[PDB]
């Protein structure tokens, strides 16, 4: 699919209607594994951090970390199918522009690449951008191969227009995400119980960056 007709025919007005659109089979099995092998890669030679600190406790022997994150261009070598990713998903938004709300997007963040470790962590509630920082909309592109949450967890939980009615988005291979970063879409990460990956980027929005420099 041409990244105009996805836009236009579905990201655009699902966003609009929503603020949450879901593409699934975003770039095929072939390209999808080796985005999943980058990934790995990265996680077996020790680019991530160690995870979030969960539970501080008094004896650190017993600290808790979850989710472990890498920030990635997409030029680096071996992260080249990210960088791909990155590239896709930048051609999406692209075709889109002028039609999503009001926002100019004009910039976005490097890639966080994320790995949930399977020992029963996930993320707490939370908004992304609470505070006016700039972004306005958050893209995940998950990467995890035949992911059944009825065993392994790691569900999405997504409450749409910020009301309580949630939505719960598996994090399934070759799935790609949008939804507005600010207080419209408070989520979690349900506890994962194996492996999680994801790669997240977010798009500014040109009126409140600008803003955003100011209170930096
Ligand atoms: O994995 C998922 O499906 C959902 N993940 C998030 O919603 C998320 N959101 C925000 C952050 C995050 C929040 C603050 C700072 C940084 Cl570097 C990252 C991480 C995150 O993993
Ligand atoms: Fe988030």
């Amino acid at each position: 699919l041409p990244a105009l007709k996805l836009a236009l025919e579905y990201i655009v007005p699902c966003m609009n209607k929503h603020g949450i659109c879901v593409v699934d089979d975003f770039l095929g099995k072939e390209t999808g594994q080796q985005i999943g092998d980058e990934v790995r890669a990265l996680h077996d030679t020790g680019k991530f951090t160690d995870g979030m600190l969960v539970a501080q406790k008094s004896d650190s022997s017993k600290d808790i970390r979850g989710d472990k994150i890498t920030w990635i261009e997409g030029k680096e070598p071996g992260c080249e199918t990210i960088g791909l990713l990155m590239s896709s998903m930048d051609d999406l938004i692209r075709h889109c522009n002028g039609k999503l709300g009001s926002y100019k997007i004009n910039g976005r963040t490097k890639a966080m690449v994320a790995c949930y470790p399977g020992n029963g962590t996930g993320y707490v509630r939370h908004v992304d951008n609470p505070n006016g920082d700039g972004r306005c909309v958050t893209c995940i592109y998950y990467l995890n191969k035949d992911w059944d949450a009825k065993v392994s967890g790691g569900i999405l939980r997504i409450f749409p227009e910020g009301k309580a009615q949630f939505a719960d988005i598996e994090p399934k291979f070759d799935r790609l995400l949008f939804f507005w970063s600010d207080r419209r879409n408070p989520h979690e990460v349900q506890p994962a119980y194996a492996t999680r990956y994801a790669i997240t980027v977010w798009y500014f929005d040109a009126d409140e960056r600008a803003r955003a420099k100011v209170k930096y």
